């Protein structure tokens, strides 16, 4: 039906929380009121002592990602099952063209894989893995016709996706022109390449070689450069998987001066540290490898959450990019061949809850901002997503702030046989998830429908562009020309 | 009637803006919709090309303040007329007991003056000008019975209102216990007193002696100390009239580490600099005198707005405390006897607009946050105030972002014969103000009703206390006792 | 004789290091040259592969301190033996008047205790434990007649030594007038008192209660306030035992803006952390108690050394204030009655060496600055002390950067039966110490002469006052008076 | 003779100042003593009420620089005359190979031009304008045979000298290996190129187009990147002409964490602001053009001096690169063709004095550090240069802190017919300069000898490399390899 009535709980939006019953009809919220009588035949859910949160939005997923002939184990079906079991009802995945491949053809491939499989709504960012006139031209079609308002370039990955300062400059101008946000994987690629060469030459072949090849100052430098270029163009920039203190500090520094930069920590960075790469077990060590690496500095995750609470970091993704032991073992004598990526789609919200709320770092409202509402505004799908209000989509999570769980591979819903949050006790979990007025997770069991989810288009010139027309006006250099 | 229909404009809340018509019935918003047909006999206002903002909330007013036998010239009637002519539909004024005077008796006096005169809704903070057991006891009655959730102590004014560290500690614990926010006038009082003695001893008697007697480092030091004490108690603190870079930086520093501190710049600090105290005309110079002083550092107001945009400063007050030339002239041979205070209730919003929006520093939504919605949440009157939503109070401002005006005493609605924003050109003004569904400002004319406004109670344990129970839990020192 | 020739070593001053032989005659350096032939009968020391450093200067000692009827176990004889065994040839101790006691009478007592006992040269600071006209007057005699140029006030110790803002202001003006540096024990005394009351009321009686009663934000706040007051007066201020990151950051902040503030970390803060106060053994825990406490934040000592290397902290003292197990046990049911103080006079230099040099944090020259030369300039006894140059005092340490040692009570030369640096392995120690051309430590044995050491007077208006006359000129507020 | 006796003045070194007479014999300081009797026939100079400073060292000169077929107007003869008239007795100039030209052949050319012309001692840095195996190989000969210990690469000048991150990495490793300091012209070259294209396309052809083409964030970004790369290699880096607040802040940030970075402000940055590029007169505007540009932010020069005083910036150069009106006019319709460079060799010290000492920002000793002694240590020519001590070179400046002068082209000793410090009143000037015991400036007149000056070689592995062997040890990544 997509029709359900949720009674006796507390609604929590990012502006306030309050006691109210919520009615969803034909997948849309119809009524919010202190007491809604159940009519004949309507399904009723009890949220006594529980919270109604807008469904989580995961801004950073890589389901079913092709890599070196193999593929990520978590795909669009299993992946979205895991999402809703953890309170996340919307994922944004990355289209990743091969070099010289058309973005439209790559986009077509991605949307076909998803449309068939998704158990919840989704949308897509497009990575700019190579640059040319035709690429520039296909960006316009994506934005105008294919519901895209976000593009991603890489400062890392020399000899493949890496772009230069001159290219990045022009990519950002094109983003500006089309009203798209510009995303950046920000590490100094030339130095990551020299550091990989150095570590392997020293015989440091294990996963720990990964962190040592790329310390956090290379992430902070590249973050700095990408913001300086973006501020010159005068267009919104978005730093994906901000993993380090240094890079977080850079973002805070520039934001303070009024620069239009957004930042995205991820569940791994908020939940674990990089000392697992020094584990004597190779399998365990290699399982935590991703890029940028999870940082071994112990104060890292707390500081990332501090910035998150302040709004100097905006929203939490996962970078969900999962590979099995056998796939990971491709790099057993060479850390550079370990497929990069960890899990998080299922556990993001409970990890954010445990490390943010239960530490006193985040209030309930700041948790909703950090996990749905701000993402929605940034990618221009608010208030359809990320808000419990009349007219908005009936995607809702019944959250129990008092139920405990220890996270383990033995009980997760990922297709991969390892979890980086193994043994971590959390208090506060999703006990029922509702997508389009339908229960898809409840009583510790999934009731998904494969291919239920829909693609959601994202118009250009959203909130991230508010103020920029005026900024362009006041920064006009003709205002500063001397008439001689 | 308190019933009105506003058509063809854009609603602007602090989360998003959108095209919609707004219907107000019996003083409450009834319907928000893209097209509302006017019924028979209903008054219709056109907001074509205009914005519908929640009425401004001024957190810091001193209408009709007794001082040295005389009184502030702007009172509760004329004062609230000026407010609505500038888009402000809610003021919070300070009850100021004399030393040894009952707070309840002082509160009774204040509410009587206001109830008779106000043209818009209001509420009241209570200053703690002296400390004792009975004071502590009357705070409970105020909070429980008299609708107060905010108390103010002074670190300045030696030999009168000043409190010591030990007193401030206990006042904040009492605030914590009652669920009230703790406000602070933060200057080092002992040093302000020695600096006044020094300046006058040097023969520096003019208004410029005022700034020199109290440079900004005394404000920053006292701000620092008040937050450290408040963080130890673990209770929300609120820094009133943050006038300086140094004090703003201190607040940012502590907030970053997760300290629960709020800050309030004022219209004067956002709109002018303290170089007017060096004006060769004594009258002009003395007219800008207030405490803390307006700062002569030119980069001050821009930096205050930067912090405001970031949310490191929360909301804008006025410290509206107006005196005429004759009153100001009491201190003609002694700056210490110049009655302290300037205007701003009328011009706050246009000044914030001109310096925030038209500089590119603030978006439209961040302007609403800075002028209504955040104040409302902080003082626990959201979403009744500071939001255009169904069920909320029909206090609305029709804002024209494109109409210009030069501010002058020759056209203002203050009772005082001087304006600190004289000659300042602003673009973006309130063209119609609506309080409780009734037009009170339109077509450049007032149509107020004296004593129309109501007192609005403010429950304790509002948003400013979210997270604190958990913080108390995790900071519990018994968790850190060694069992020997 | 006080005559000795040191051959084959490297001289290390704070400006450069170089190979040279050093000749000392009648206690003064006579010649520095690449090759000095030994004459008939002259004693020769070999420093092949070793360094010649200026004798260490310990700016902060409390030998033989009266406390609650008992006395510190390390006195002026045993204490100075321990100093030279560790490479320190000059101590500055604090005269501490009782409240209402004459400073001159207290000074007389101190100098009598020392003159009889010291094995190396010394001098004395005077604490201002109470304030009055007569105190102000005795400060002038001390500075003019008794060789003192440094005075100390307390912001902590409510109901005893604590001074208010108004008193501190006037004490600093008096210091300014007399050309003395103003030292400050910087903790918020009112809050330390409320925190002690709170901890004991919770039943947290052990040493860990000490840290919890006084977290580092109370040190940082008081440091901040003391510098703001000192900058207003325009006179040099010196922060003793800077134990925390927060307080170090405050000093860096102000110094950057050009404020005349100096800071003194101590060997304990550079060498250990406060987690020893949570030791399950009461004796061990209580042994690390001092004020301000050693901080449990693990990154503390590294950050203190970073600032030291930068010159944002100037020189290292010890706060050597030692008590035996039996004395410590006075506070067995009450941490507030544990006599405050730890050891360090012997181990300061090796601890600074191990944590500064061997970490790569300090060069050899920066080590000499941090342990002698900067102290000497600050307290105006340079280049007589803290430099190997012709004409300078023949106090020299033969340092072996390659000899290792584990520090222990079983081998130290302190009179106390406990060492806070127990079990710490250091590489780089003093192997021979020379005071006034005489060997007092060599071949792991003492050869001191009791009462050999002399009192060294310290003229007012030293280096710490360079620039201040010009600062007073440019800050003259009459330059900013408006002529009306 | 090179023999002179200076009586009645105060010696000022960077560690202390003191009254003493100084005797120079055969060009070397022979005796320093409170009273030196003049023998028969010895020349005596009176420095009653005056200061004896070590001769100024200018680390950054471009005398006689070939540019676009023309040459800088100040050459090695006239240039060194101007230097000594301003108290500077040592210049370090840059050898600048054309692309594909041998460094040795370029070095040979430079040394030939200088040896014939210099009136005071000099030495040479070598710019790395292109990178190859042979270049790498010629660096070794320069360091081992030709007395060079400093090399310079460019991050600006796309399509000519610019180097990439990968090249810069390898250049710094080569510097490390040879014990040379690595200098960096730090602006983002790709962005400077796009900004030049943009400004000219907008029709902004005047000198103001220069600043607008290259705001300070491009200097701060490139400064940041060069330090991150240098810190990874673990070798000393030196930022030349630090012109901006942003870039100064970056250096402070990294230095704090212990990074081995040095910074060089220049006299123009310390003395004037970039608002002269907006002068309505084209000639005046174009005369202030250099790269990076002088910054129009008014608080710039004060903040640069603050950092200088702190030692976060080390020493002052000039970037003396002078062109006449006719040469400047090459870019009359195109700011990109204006030959870049301003004057400063003559006025550096008085400008530093006026803005540093007379503001209260620098003491006398910190002025000597900033103008000679620190440069000498950094480029490894201390204490031969930058110190008044026995054995050191008899290059001395008699400084009058009380003599005033207004700077003008009508009285300077530059060959160019314009001065950027025109009309600036300074108090404190060089009244007599002495090079190698000979008077070369006195009684407002030059008495130089052309080709008197000598080339001074600079050994590798100087002070800038102290600590680095230990840093390499502790940073060894093999210490962090997991043994599996
Ligand atoms: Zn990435
Ligand atoms: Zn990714
Ligand atoms: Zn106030
Ligand atoms: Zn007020
Ligand atoms: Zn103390
Ligand atoms: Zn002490
Ligand atoms: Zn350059
Ligand atoms: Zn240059």
């Amino acid at each position: 039906t997509g029709t359900i009535l949720i009674k006796n709980g507390t609604v929590v939006n990012d502006d306030r929380y309050f006691k109210s019953d919520v009615l969803v009809e034909n997948g849309i919220i119809k009524e919010i009121s202190k007491n809604i009588e159940p009519k004949e035949g309507i399904k009723v859910v009890d949220a006594t002592d529980k919270l109604l949160l807008p469904g989580g939005i995961d801004t950073h997923t890589h389901f079913q990602l092709p890599f070196m002939g193999t593929v990520s184990v978590d795909d669009f079906d299993i992946g979205t099952q895991a999402a809703v079991a953890g309170g996340t009802t919307f994922i944004i995945d990355f289209v990743i063209p091969t070099r010289g491949q058309s973005l439209l053809e790559a986009y077509d491939q991605w949307k076909k894989w998803a449309d068939e499989k998704v158990n919840c709504d989704y949308s897509l960012h497009v990575a700019i893995t190579w640059w040319s006139e035709q690429v520039s031209r296909e960006m316009e079609i994506l934005v105008k016709e294919r519901g895209v308002n976000s593009f991603k370039c890489f400062m890392a990955y020399k000899n493949s996706f890496m772009v230069t300062d001159q290219e990045m400059y022009h990519i950002f101008k094109r983003c500006k022109e089309l009203g798209a946000i510009a995303q950046v994987h920000a590490e100094n690629g030339d130095m990551v390449f020299e550091g990989q060469k150095k570590m392997l030459e020293m015989g440091i072949t294990g996963p720990e070689g990964h962190e040592l090849s790329r310390p956090e100052a290379l992430e902070a430098e590249a973050t700095n450069r990408a913001i300086v270029i973006a501020d010159s163009v005068c267009t919104p920039v978005y730093i994906v998987h901000v993993q380090s203190i240094g890079a977080a500090d850079v973002i805070c520094k520039h934001r303070k001066e009024g620069v239009r930069v957004y930042g995205e920590p991820i569940a791994a960075g908020l939940g674990v540290d990089g000392s697992h790469m020094w584990n004597h077990d190779w399998r365990h060590a290699a399982a935590f490898v991703m890029g940028p690496p999870i940082r071994p500095d112990p104060r890292t995750k707390g500081v990332l959450m501090d910035y998150l609470a302040r709004g100097d970091l905006d929203c939490v993704g996962t970078d969900n990019c999962t590979f099995c032991a056998d796939q990971k073992a491709m790099g057993k004598d060479d850390f550079t061949k370990i497929p990069n990526g960890v899990n998080g789609v299922e556990d993001r919200m409970s990890i954010v809850w445990e490390n943010g709320v239960n530490t006193g770092k985040l209030t309930w409202c700041q948790f909703v901002r950090a996990t749905s509402s701000e993402r929605a505004r940034i990618f221009n799908i608010y208030p359809r997503k990320g808000r419990i209000d009349v007219g908005c989509d009936g995607d809702i999570v019944i959250w129990d702030p008092n139920q405990s769980k220890t996270i383990s591979k033995d009980t997760h819903h990922h297709a991969v046989d390892f979890n980086i949050f193994e043994g971590i006790k959390v208090t506060g979990i999703a006990v029922t998830t509702i997508v389009a007025g339908n229960i898809v997770w409840s009583d510790n069991k999934l009731s998904c429908v494969k291919g239920s989810g829909r693609f959601v288009p994202r118009p250009p010139f959203g909130p991230v562009f508010d103020g920029i027309e005026q900024r362009d006006k006041v920064r006009n250099e003709l205002l500063r020309k001397v008439d001689r």
